[PDB]
């Protein structure tokens, strides 16, 4: 093994440039099947690694987990391991009332609600997602004919309080996050996930291309199929990318 | 008379404009007015000079911001009061990567936050990120005039001197916070140093309203310090020519 | 399912109150199985969930995940579900010269280099473990017989800068991580992880109690790579710990 | 030219060392007009420049635009071209039922709600302005006979949020100045103004005299229109102060 | 052979006569009572808040020594308690508890500090803790076990401020900054036990330079309750308090 | 006998006096007061001892504040309560300037906030500054008795040692936020350090109350760090009189 955590070597990768990386281990699956000739790396904590062929190029799929931190390990071992373009897929809950429950939702940029983008950029370093990723990811979109909405992601580093749920154990949010929904909300801010904000710092801020894509299961202000016309998204997206 | 308090300016001195090119030099306005069909002044207040001309058929507005947020703050909401919803930056840069040259043009993803008039906004926490079908047309403009384009993030800073890492001054020193700055932007890939697209990117983002920035490099960090007269001016016309082509796109 | 994510109803549980909290979701069958009547219960994501029984009382076994944000997600879900003390077990990386690999460290309050814990309170609020909790797991090292360490642990967002490795990609550091390893070193600092940070405070904070206990697989001041043999007889050590602790807490 | 921005070589100022500097390029001219042989030197972007005499000695007067970047830009290279003494002449909206409008504001030190002062001395650092400075324009103030205030102003990066003023295209302001106006008058904060905090504190952290005076033309908590029945009188009663200051400062 | 080896305190080393320990109480007045629980006490010196005494426990040297009110005050006597060779300091207070079930008269043992200070960060950074040793704590809560008291163990919220900082309305302004209006409030949610002014700056001090701290409080108002303190309770509730101090630093010796 | 918690004084213990000088050390304040016609103890507690005397006919307050704002933050407060609008600090201090020597008088415009306490009356962007007419009276007293005076800004810590860069300690460690503060405030013409003027300014200035702060060299950290026995009395002297006689002329 060459990395820490994710058990593979370079000789795994067969030469691939881009990967794919979901929250879920158990989509890794999913998403890598889609693609020609599947087959199964390593699986090691909550990170499970899948290689594919796409247009006849090698394509990795690789579980994050939820988080930064997580995220944070699997991004810096795969681009140790060779990898130059990640591209996001999530699933996502939206906070705008016209973003219907399906919707796919490209991310331009985030709002760091996290802490691990604090350790590669200092917080007033834009988490910005890479152009030609974010054209790939909005193309691919309209290509398969599904409703897309293209703006700015709140990206937490809880999946409660800093998303504002009261539905929880305390019922109390801390004054910090106190009425910061309406605030995200009155802001623009599409939806919330807890990904993307350190994928997208930490690329952005070490010379490597990224995108992000997630499907809306939930709408705050008011579930299969939702995931497959993401899915197909990303690997259409990736297409475009090799 | 007006009903903005420092434009000097009506709704209907626009025309049912909604697009405005935004210079930060009062003296460029005109020069990209006059690059459109009938150009007209409309009014000149403080560091605030504005021209309306037309494109394609369809009023635009040419403003400018005056050098930083704060004045930037005032001409961006006096416009949207007016009926602005996008808004086109065209300035001037240093460069701080070594694969930039003097001439280039430079389209803005999203920028750094070393400005305080974007905090009046939104919380450091939100991206000073800019609008994607106006950087999309920012760049495909670029290419359909055939220039040098680079993309990717911006350091936008309150200041000339300090905050730009410049220690030709008058203390000669930079304050800690930001010594040893411009090195970890250049590490972390940003391309270069301007004063507005912070405040203009960030109130935009977080308030319904497209904005699109592009720069031409009139200096390289890495390089040199005192550019040419010459190379400035033909960087400028460059720059102007893409931003205006960019506008027709998103009319 | 009654929560979001663990895929666990209240009567799964059984009326358990206390929970064991590993970060590898691997490591929750080996600890399970130490225990009378281990049964699998469900496996989300990065979190499996084990019932084991210990002295004629049910007790949880459940992955957190690397990091905060997951670990927040299964302790709130626990805590819906019943659960009032949480003990976590992790590995580490020690950072004084003092402390040799093999030995278990107890966590007394944590350097909160994380993000999720601000969203349960402030920054200025402590992270520190219950004071019952770190008891139980000091009297446990001092049953089972371990060269123990008590003190601060300081809890990263991340693996690499934050505990300012530079072996990277980029082979860079962020300013604010520059020279702190230096800095947590002569602040008497023990080691590094990622977990207690985010779960002592929102413990702290609502109510819940929480331990943190960790074995020590590499020290960065000296050796190179974590040894494959030395890995699983220092894990197994700071298991027998917890489990001894949970046996007094219960 | 031997600066970037305003167009000035040293030899222009003929040995000044003092400036007045108000933020519209048009008031140039005005205050220039006052003092002996009155000579504008260069126009460029918001920077106008003019040199006047006073008491037989040159003195400058530069127009630094609105905001603290523009004046950090002037204020700069005026040093650079030998200016050791900055008076800043302003507009300001009042805060403070017991200030009316036309009464001139004398300010001790500011509230830094800017970026660019940050780029200078971090914001423990005092926006305060220089002694000698405030004592001649509350001793000038005193000679004309003008209602003069003397204190704490609020210094803004932007004129509406950051002044909470709701009368905008959003009709909202950031959860950090949400109630922030009424914070700021039960703190005895006379004004709002939006270029003092960056020019007191680059001055103060470089070793510059600095001092600050401006001229009511609004007061917030009576009505927003700007009265043009003393929109006149009020700028020519602080421009006289600032001049007759200037003259003690020589 | 000397006068004074330190700045402020006005003591030599020689007159610790090898003391490692300390008991630092807020008040100087309070310094000569402590003290007088213990064999042959004797005053050493008086200099600003900075009053101290020796004792003896157990055949062992020990050291009193007040900090005064708040942690510029405590970080100086520490340091300079620290140069003479001290090595363990238990800090006895007083306190207001603003949780519903803590009555006055009760004893509150510290496990680490809302660091409401400013004083802390000229030792460690924010998201250092301010936690209190886990042998001197244990040495606190066993020592109240001992002689029999009401003990609640846990966060104390400690600021750099009586009035507003513990949001106190019935002040000459009558207002709480922004930043602490509703904190209270906030803290009781938390968990947070009570207020004091000395434990964040003592305990982040100590923690972060090798040396052990303990903290140690008596109740004498609840916020829920009342405001004022009652003059026959504040005595009895010290008097509990010293003795319990005491036992604590016999353990530690 | 008590209208405060921690004072031990009644509204009528002051006979109207409405300024208050405030030095840092309880055994200081009967020498100030001596300087005063017919001083009277009033109170001792904690660190506060407070005396009165009469100054022109007039009641005049010296009270204590103690090291530190947390004491002097409910001192101020309390004597604020018992009818004190004016404060005067005396204090000692540690020059940082080479220019500036022992015996030397430092008046403050206003104070870096390096403390925690006047965060809990104002934010930090508000100035720690002094009142203009304490800050005159001040001025024109040192002339009165004839002293060599320096005006400016002062950096006001929460710690004598770490905050004030020395490493002469029993760690001799100084936490990163600090180091190499002392060279940063030195190049930007700050004078001197001490440890209370940040916090009573603060509240003074946010609270309505008027405050002026002086101070007596001591010590220069630049040339020598033990403070002379011979010295220190006469600095104190030189400081002490100033005071007296700024408050003169606040009456
Ligand atoms: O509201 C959300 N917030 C969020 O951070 N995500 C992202 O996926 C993360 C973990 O489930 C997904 C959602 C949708 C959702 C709503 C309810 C239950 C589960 C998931
Ligand atoms: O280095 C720069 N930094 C920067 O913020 N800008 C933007 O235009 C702002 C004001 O002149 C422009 C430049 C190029 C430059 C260099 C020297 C003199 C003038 C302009
Ligand atoms: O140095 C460390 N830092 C750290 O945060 N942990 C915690 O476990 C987290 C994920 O592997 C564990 C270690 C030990 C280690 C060292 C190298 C490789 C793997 C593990
Ligand atoms: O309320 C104010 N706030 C403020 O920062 N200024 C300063 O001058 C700045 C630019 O016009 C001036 C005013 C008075 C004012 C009010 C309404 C319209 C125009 C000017
Ligand atoms: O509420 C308090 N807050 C607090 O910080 N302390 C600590 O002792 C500090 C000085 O009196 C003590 C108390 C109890 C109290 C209440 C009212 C008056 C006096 C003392
Ligand atoms: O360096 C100093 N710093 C400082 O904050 N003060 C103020 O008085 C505070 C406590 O002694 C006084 C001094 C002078 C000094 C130097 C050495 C010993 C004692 C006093
Ligand atoms: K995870
Ligand atoms: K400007
Ligand atoms: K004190």
């Amino acid at each position: 093994s060459d990395v820490f955590h994710l058990g593979l070597t370079k000789n795994d990768l067969q030469g691939a440039t881009l990967a794919i990386v979901p929250g879920d281990p158990d989509r890794v699956e999913k998403i890598a099947a889609l693609m020609d000739k599947p087959v199964k790396l390593a699986s090691h904590r909550e990170f499970t690694t899948w290689r594919a062929e796409l247009d006849g190029k090698p394509v990795i799929v690789c579980s994050t987990g939820i988080g930064g931190p997580s995220t944070s390990i699997a991004v810096e071992e795969l681009a140790q391991l060779g990898i130059r373009t990640f591209l996001r897929i999530g699933t996502t809950g939206a906070i705008q009332p016209h973003i219907n429950v399906g919707d796919v939702l490209v991310t331009t940029a985030s709002v760091r609600l996290d802490g691990a983008s604090l350790h590669f950029a200092p917080l007033e370093f834009p988490a910005v997602a890479d152009f030609e990723c974010t054209t790939a990811l909005v193309e691919a979109a309209k290509s398969i004919g599904a409703t897309t909405h293209v703006g700015v992601t709140a990206s937490s580093d809880t999946f409660y309080p800093g998303q504002e749920r009261y539905d929880t154990y305390s019922g109390r949010v801390v004054r910090h996050f106190k009425g910061s929904m309406e605030e995200w909300q009155a802001m623009g801010v599409m939806n919330y996930e807890m990904e993307s904000a350190t994928l997208l710092t930490m690329c952005a801020s070490q010379g490597l291309r990224a995108g992000m894509v997630a499907g809306v299961i939930v709408n705050r202000t008011q579930m299969k199929q939702t995931e497959s016309h993401a899915v197909k998204i990303v690997v259409e997206a990736a297409r475009r990318l090799l």
